[PDB]
């Protein structure tokens, strides 16, 4: 399944993922491609912040969906 992840800077990266993949896995994939540590990653889809433990299937994330990446500020 192709999905897109869009950053707040507007860059999109393309991932290949499956319904069985957890959000933890997706963040790992994003770190590989983009270099962002998972602990800083906050994903949003369908107006929901995505739970590391859950699968893309739990959120009904299908082909060509876009997830929004927001970074969580560590150290105000
Ligand atoms: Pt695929
Ligand atoms: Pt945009
Ligand atoms: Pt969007």
């Amino acid at each position: 399944m192709q999905i897109f992840v869009k950053t707040l800077t507007g860059k999109t990266i393309t991932l290949e993922v499956e319904p069985s993949d957890t959000i933890e896995n997706v963040k790992a994939k994003i770190q590989d491609k983009e270099g962002i540590p998972p602990d800083q990653q906050r994903l949003i889809f369908a107006g929901k912040q995505l739970e590391d433990g859950r699968t893309l299937s739990d959120y009904n994330i299908q082909k060509e969906s876009t997830l929004h990446l927001v970074l969580r500020l560590r150290g105000g």
